[PDB]
């Protein structure tokens, strides 16, 4: 399974490359990010996220975990805010509210090299703007007010450090 990158690791701040071509190397890449984000278990995985700068989401919002969904090269636009409570597998065991367009229009590529172009309402749109910003460097903490930020930073931490205390075990 890949290591997610953990805030405030500063490589979550790098911009992500675009995809020059969809070669079985990032096919695979894709399938290990599926892997890393059913085992979290999460929703959404940027590629930025286990220290790959390139434009690769992958998503699954299924109660089931047989919906997986990928987005290479992503556009995102508004069609127009609602409220969310977001987590970030690279922010562990935090959640809190942030507000977003709450209609998007994505393009993107998938797997096989082929473009759509889809309209999303509900969790995709909160979910697809918050692993967009993954490949803008930014995370969903940067918009919470700095107290709730270095808080998530303190805990955080100590999530990291009692995950390593678990591997010794
Ligand atoms: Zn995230």
């Amino acid at each position: 399974l890949l290591p997610i990158l953990s805030f405030p690791d500063p490589r979550l701040r790098t911009i992500a490359k675009p995809v020059e071509e969809v070669t079985d190397e990032i096919r695979q890449l894709a399938a290990d990010m599926f892997e890393t984000m059913y085992a979290a278990p999460g929703i959404g995985l940027a590629a930025s996220q286990v220290d790959r700068h390139i434009q690769l989401i992958v998503m699954d919002l299924s109660e089931s975990k047989d919906e997986p969904m990928v987005f290479i090269n992503p556009k995102v636009t508004p069609l127009t805010t609602q409220p969310y409570e977001e987590g970030c597998l690279s922010v562990p065991q935090i959640y809190d509210k942030v507000d977003r367009p709450s209609r998007v229009k994505i393009e993107a590529i998938n797997l096989e090299g082929q473009a759509f172009e889809i309209e999303a309402d509900g969790l995709l749109a909160v979910c697809i703007q918050h692993e967009m910003d993954h490949l803008n460097g930014k995370l969903f903490v940067d918009y919470l007010s700095p107290l709730k930020r270095q808080r998530a930073r303190e805990k955080v931490e100590k999530i990291v450090r009692q995950r390593e205390r678990e591997k010794v075990a």
